[PDB]
């Protein structure tokens, strides 16, 4: 029993982190096979970041300007290319610790682990969600760029995020491993404001299921609702609209607990309207929305 | 910027987890050098756990009854001994992945990472604190016993916890790696109730400092207090008494933010008396007490 915000074990990703230096900028790279992936802004001076022309900046860079270090050992760069907002540094050595891996572009509401790194060295691991506004709420200081987000399916690491940017509001923006930003964000030091950080309704419901499974049941009530009625209340509280697809996804947790999805919607409606009244659910005083249905089933069944 | 509940990277500990089977019980063991550490209750049947005599139960067990498997490969057990509530299984092979390590007994209020495992296989990593009542609030299903808690100091893993027990209230009890339970708990299926789960005041203050560092400042006020005045309020709210030792420990965060510890005590006093009024601090609606001062400095400075 018990229910924790739980990251994937980071060992397989730790084996992939290197240091990338270009001129005076040091950040992190991901070494898979004979390719090191890193943010293209590694080539920018402070001054460049106001209005960088990356193709023009890159012309001034040769292979030997990209210093790649795995631990204490230097890697030889034998090629470099820009794909969208990432650089792919070809090295002469395949990472011997390369796990089975995929590059995947996640949807808003999907969760992943981040291995925060500095100078190619892991500092910590935490669980994130791709927010509906395509930011993530991370922990990233200077030197943390190139840190990646991932899921593990048994032995296959699905890499979904590389860290690039902090917005003035202290939230985070980055790319998939093809170098495409999540959302409308750019690798430019410019006016970029995040949109409405809406709550991921299906994740809140999943987490209410996890609560019931783990003995926290005080918020169950005598009510039901409909998708349309619930969604009127979701709208008012900046919650994502709940779809039949979300209802279908919650089916296994419904079946396990014997609580109809719409009855749990009715619980959530009352929590939104009435607040927590100073009570907690799984040790939280707000409605947690960074557990997916799959996360709840995973943690509640003990998948490895 | 940003501040997350962050576990240590788990790679070094992943390399140490094995499966231990005795009769029909499967749980986890920690393989360091040529010793596998596991909970002695691996030898109990369900029936035994009501009033086990471990010395007597152990007489019926030989080396060949302890099945130890690292991945797909079996380890040969060449000796076994009971130390307090752990078994030490001597194996004929030193774990080649043994990191630098220490066994340390932590104090209440100290934090650590847990690598939740099932059948010797890592499922996830999360951050815990040794509660003032010597429980931890974990996530542990059947098969998770022998999962360990640890801190990392650069390259040296300090192992502080092995998981043994869930109390009827869904909280967790375990041992250090010398097999001594934290608190008054025993490896018996009996009436064991946790005492008052008091809030770790020095950790709350550390986390308020982390909030200010990261831009969350709405709770700073015009007030100060004294240790004695603050402690009257702490008593009423089941907070640990704040000592001059706690004040001294918070000195670096005081210096960095320019906020006197006692002024931050005054902030915390108002939060305790007035509540959050529906506001959040670092995305929480309650006062977080599972970040130590050292954790805040670590995360806010980017140590690896
Ligand atoms: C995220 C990361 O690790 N980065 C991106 C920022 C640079 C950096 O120092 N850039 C910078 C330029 C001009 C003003 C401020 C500022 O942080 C380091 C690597
Ligand atoms: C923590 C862990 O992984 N354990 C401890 C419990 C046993 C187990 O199955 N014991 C048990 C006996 C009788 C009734 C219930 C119950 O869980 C598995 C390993």
């Amino acid at each position: 029993s018990g229910f924790r915000k739980m990251a994937f074990p980071s060992g397989k990703v730790e084996g992939c982190m290197v240091q990338v230096t270009c001129g005076t900028t040091t950040l992190n790279g991901l070494w898979l096979d004979d390719v090191v992936y890193c943010p293209r802004h590694v080539i920018c001076t402070s001054e460049d970041m106001l209005n960088p022309n990356y193709e023009d900046l890159l012309i001034r860079k040769s292979n030997h300007n990209f210093l790649v270090q795995a631990g204490n050992v230097q890697l030889r760069v034998i090629g470099h290319s820009m794909q969208n907002c990432v650089l792919k540094l070809k090295v002469d050595t395949a990472n011997p610790k390369t796990p089975k891996y995929k590059f995947v572009r996640i949807q808003p509401g999907q969760t992943f682990s981040v291995l925060a790194c500095y100078n190619g060295s892991p500092s910590g691991v935490y669980q994130c969600a791709m927010r509906p506004n395509f930011t993530i709420k991370g922990s990233f200081l200077n030197g943390s760029c190139g840190s990646v987000g991932f899921n593990i399916d048994y032995d296959c690491v699905s890499f979904c995020y590389m860290h690039h940017m902090e917005l003035p509001t202290g939230v985070h923006a980055g790319t998939d491993l093809e170098g495409n930003f999540y959302g409308p964000f750019v690798d430019r030091q410019t006016a970029q404001a995040a949109g409405t950080d809406t709550t991921i309704t299906v994740n809140v419901l999943a987490w209410l299921y996890a609560a019931v499974i783990n003995g926290d049941r005080w918020f169950l009530n005598r009510f039901t609702t409909t998708l349309n009625d619930f969604n009127l209340v979701a709208m008012k509280y900046n919650y994502e609209p709940l779809t039949q697809d979300h209802v279908d996804i919650l089916g296994p947790l419904s079946a396990q607990t014997g609580i109809a999805v719409l009855d749990m919607c009715a619980s959530l409606k009352e929590l939104l309207q009435n607040g927590m009244n100073g009570r907690t659910i799984l040790g939280s005083a707000l409605l947690e929305d960074e557990f997916t249905p799959f996360d709840v089933v995973r943690q509640c069944s003990g998948v490895t």
